[PDB]
């Protein structure tokens, strides 16, 4: 209804003094510490509750129903599981089997460890795209070839597959082994908030460049050619023109097996998405496909008639664990960083869906610790670095999940596709499992669609998404990571330095005050001008402050007292011979500023300084105490600037500037 | 006086119907370019005006007293320029007659383009130590010694003085010339903001531990050990422990010679400092050590009876221009950047100091073309790198100094002492000209004294001081500057990612709402909650907003919603088989945000939304017109959240509850 007030005019100190402040919080730093640690068996029961989450959802079963869901979704997602492994061994130059270990044992240790619920933990793209990436770089194909078979005039220097593969497999096991370390010690030290400079646009950048570069691996493996690995700046390129260069060397057989797996998986896919209040289960097209592809492959010996790629080297068993091969970390640190990091975000985006979706909640530093965990475990299983696919938990849940017994389940289905079934697998084209990665690559690359929405919005994100896609393609994919936090931190940093300062005006019969640049009928009072500067000043818009102050004032406070020291020779001469008109006061509306930078505050007092030579008064208005309390440690309040000169509101400086001049001309 | 006011409670849409906005100014991109480039004789006049400052204060001389103070300052700086100019050309790993010349060309080029009037451009300590730390890396002594002189067992590799020392000079003629360039980029792309990021402790804490470095570089010509210039990681640590390591192979000469000089010339710098109000003019302590030091040098031969190490190799004379041997720029441009960043830095720092006290200014942009000009101009007869040396500068403004002429009339000095004198320096002992420098260092090691000051205030800006000290001694000088302002540009994202959150109450009886934490007597709103956020949000403290919110009403909005949930399937089950208790709304007071970045106010519409599910109303208080203008390009007003939902100030919000509870019960 009605916005009345009456106060007197509390400037800094008729509000100070009347005013009892509080007692600060004692440090007290052997209390702290003794009163942190907690004897009581309340703190051992909550963080062994917290530390292994099976012991709350556990006990709290509802068999009923939650028993058949869990099986029939556990069936359908082992199937798509395993058939994402077999793929996605591939993209990390390991063999197919070690997928489907990798498909295994993360499963069977995200039970006891893990919080989410909706969550299908096994290989990844874009993380099998970087092991693979950094296992070539580390261990070329070039490095290992043997010269034996008495070739025609030099040595028959051919492949050497055999120990090459294992040696792969060991280098990939050290990374994993790695990662887990670094995510422990994420969760142990509790550090999460080094993920929140993994912004939105920064991460879908990030995936469409991955998808790029994901689909180029993949048409390489499909058209048969053999690439000289090319890693580094422009390898996408690179590895691009040889291909292009390179397109008579390519299978027909293969290159239509895998149009025609690819058409069909994409015809069915958009069908389920179009049609799907039909049906609630969505349809194994990949499943079926495989399927059929092992059967016309079958019939037909396409190895020798056709000569197509096929696996035939699945070897359906177990392995001994193997010690990691510790001592390449020093070659691998920031590839394990920037992999650890992609596949926690990515795994925290897709938990967070699918718990808001499903009205429920996860931990960070929880998530954390079940993936090192999780990570350490496959690594002595010679296993890849373990995920969550979107597409591989949308059909989890889309087939009804309530708890992660469903992937308990879901390992009974890798289990016996290790040990009895698997060798049925031996005439799958290569192809094929390289296409259905493609397939599933249709989520990734509609995120290009979404940079003009972003250009509407503040354009500061939208150049964020395309220096970041742009960046991981040139500069290699690990090295994208880094140039894009980099660049965040820098746009941020950019935002706060050249703030949004305006000419805050009067309204008339009122108390509040708009900027002058918005409004059309502000008027401002006589000789006063309000200046406001969000963006607290520190020692890099310091200069921006200075520019700021001397557009908004007129003049420059420095070439004024120049000017008047110059004139002011021209009088002292003549006892022995024979600007800043408009301008009254200043008042700062430094009401948006939170932390001061001492170099800063040294420069305001320089202002305050120099404005007090030219007979002009800055004043303040909206200062907060978090900034007065470190201003009068920083000594700012002198025996000249007192805290008279600070204001509570910015009508009050207006008040007390009226009263002045009305009382003293 | 009184603050009285009495208008309506005008929360967003209130105040904006009624008040008409203004018409942004429009683009025309045809017609924006147009405007730019002035077509009117006045500009041309403008730019010729600021570009060669020298045609505004030459025509305007002062000769009847300028002139002459102009004289006796000239010779002052010009004897102690041309020492430090031999002096510091052994930090740079050059002989010493090309020392001269980096104190007589520079000085001509910054006569017509400099807009200074106290800076004596020349060598400097510091940056001819980062000049030389690149030398002697593309340029190890280990590199050109030739095999010759038929030795004892293995062929005489000893050294090759000639072309050795000569190929040093070329290597440091092309690094200028490419800091000449970086410049003249900075100054012709007009973008000076780039050394803004230079705060006050990371320049203090540069210097300071380059003192250190210049301490131990001029310990090893004074102890007259032969090192083997380790450079890389840990190079100050390595070079100290051979020298201690080689004590014995010194020089007992050299020692004590160098010891005296060094508590002669402090002794006599101190004791002018204290007693200055005694003599105006500075007595010239470095040239009247140098004096006696040649003239004791020259009677008793040093250089045959007690083997000292002398000079002997000055030419005395000028050389043709050389060619600088483009190529070398790949290896120097991070040596290159670092150095062309300390140059300006510290040129504009010594400048603003005496430009303030002698009543003018100096332009920012003006200094990049003045010293890139001069850089490249020297880079043509075999100069190094060329700044200002604020030991030099004093000298030249204690004598009185009114104009750049007095550096002219010291390159006269310099110009007789290449042509005629200068071969008197023959027994000159390097330990002397090694040790004047080290008395000049005790500037910088008294900035160690500033720590203590700087952890009473602000304990940021103190720790990038330890920090870039320490960084700058570990892994070398050049990478230490962009270690430090990588850690100050981390520091204002750290200040701006966990800002100071308050728990804003009212006062009795008026308007103005203060932190709960800071004042006792404060009462808040039965219900309402206030929270005061700075800082503003952004893709990194989106999640230190959710638990700030969190933390301030007691509980979680989804956890709550999943208690809800969870109870109303036992009221749902009962009708078949037969907290948020003090939470009313929420006044978020978000005054000091700035920008929005769309990719956290995704956030603030989900908080709308996740506390409407639980009956809590979240408003807003001092929402700025440039935040609000973001809010609806990124999709933020819907059909649910309009715009009475933010408020004008903190008590409209306040007294729009009030006024709703009470009409509405």
């Amino acid at each position: 209804c009605s916005y009345t007030v009456s106060r007197p005019v509390y400037s800094e100190l008729a509000f100070q003094q009347q005013r009892e402040r509080r007692l600060p919080e004692r440090r007290t730093l052997r209390d702290s510490l003794a009163r942190s640690c907690s004897c009581s068996r309340k703190r051992a029961f909550g963080v062994v509750k917290t530390l292994l989450p099976i012991l709350d959802w556990l006990p709290k079963y509802r068999v009923k129903e939650w028993l058949l869901s869990d099986i029939i979704s556990g069936v359908s997602t082992g199937l798509v599981g395993t058939l994402q492994g077999m793929a996605y061994a591939l993209l990390a130059a390991v063999p197919v089997q070690f997928g489907l270990y990798s498909a295994f044992f993360p499963i069977l240790t995200y039970f006891v460890f893990g919080t989410s619920r909706h969550i299908s933990v096994g290989p990844f793209p874009v993380v099998s795209l970087m092991v693979g990436s950094v296992v070539l770089s580390m261990a070329p194909d070039d490095h290992f070839l043997v010269p034996s078979g008495n070739g025609s005039a030099l040595n028959s220097t051919t492949l050497d597959t055999g120990t090459r593969d294992a040696a792969r497999v060991l280098l990939a096991s050290t990374l994993t082994l790695l990662v887990g370390i670094i995510q422990l010690v994420f969760g142990g030290l509790q550090i999460g908030f080094i993920v929140r400079y993994l912004a939105d646009p920064l991460v879908g950048g990030f995936t469409t460049a991955a998808a790029f570069q994901v689909l180029v691996s993949q048409l390489k493996i499909v058209l048969n050619v053999s690439t000289k690995n090319y890693n580094g700046i422009l390898s996408i390129i690179y590895t691009l023109i040889e291909i292009f260069q390179n397109i008579g060397d390519t299978n027909i057989a293969d290159f239509i097996a895998g149009l025609l797996t690819i058409i069909v998986c994409m015809a069915v896919k958009e069908l389920n998405d179009r049609f799907k209040h039909r049906i609630p289960v969505p349809i194994p097209i990949e499943v079926i496909v495989t399927i059929i592809a092992t059967a016309i492959s079958y019939g037909a010996n396409l190895e020798k008639n056709y000569n197509a790629g096929i696996v035939k080297s699945i070897p359906s068993g177990f392995l001994p664990p193997v010690l990691p091969s510790v001592g390449l970390f020093s070659d691998m640190l920031a590839a394990s960083f920037s992999i650890a990091v992609v596949a926690y975000a990515i795994a925290v985006s897709v938990g967070k869906v699918y718990a808001t979706k499903h009205d429920y909640v996860i931990d960070g530093n929880q998530e954390f610790i079940a993936f090192g965990i999780s990570n350490v475990f496959s690594g002595f299983f010679s296993c890849f670095v373990a995920t969550t696919a979107l597409s591989r938990t949308a059909v989890q849940e889309s087939t009804g999940g309530k708890t992660q017994v469903a992937g308990l389940i879901s390992a009974v289905i890798v289990m016996v596709a290790i040990v009895a079934l698997g060798r049925l697998l031996e005439p799958l084209q290569k192809s094929v499992l390289a296409a259905v990665v493609i397939a599933n690559l249709k989520g990734m690359f509609m995120q290009v669609c979404d940079v003009p929405r972003l250009w509407k919005q503040n354009k500061t994100d939208a150049v964020i998404w395309v220096f970041t896609c742009i960046m991981s393609i040139i500069l290699g994919l690990d090295l994208g990571l880094l140039a894009g936090l980099l660049f965040a931190l820098l746009t941020v940093v950019l935002r706060v330095q050249f703030p949004s300062w305006n000419g805050l005006g009067s309204v008339p019969s009122t108390d509040i005050y708009k900027s002058i640049t918005h409004y059309k009928n502000l008027e401002e009072p006589e000789g006063v001008k309000i200046l406001r500067f969000s963006s607290p000043i520190f020692y890099g818009n310091v200069d921006g402050f200075k520019k700021c102050i001397n557009s908004t004032v007129g003049f420059d406070a420095i070439r004024v007292y120049n000017k008047r020291l110059k004139a002011l020779r021209r009088i002292q001469k003549l006892i022995k011979k024979g600007p800043k008109v408009p301008i009254h006061s200043l008042v700062l509306d430094c009401g948006a500023v939170s932390f001061l930078d001492v170099v800063g505050v040294r420069s305001l007092r320089m202002i305050v300084k120099e404005f007090q030579r030219i007979d002009v008064n800055v004043y303040f208005a909206l200062l907060q105490d978090d900034v007065l309390e470190k201003m009068e440690q920083c000594g700012f309040f002198d025996d000249n600037i007192r805290k008279d000169r600070f204001f509570l509101t910015v009508h009050d400086a207006i008040l007390h500037l009226q009263n002045q001049v009305k009382s003293r001309e």
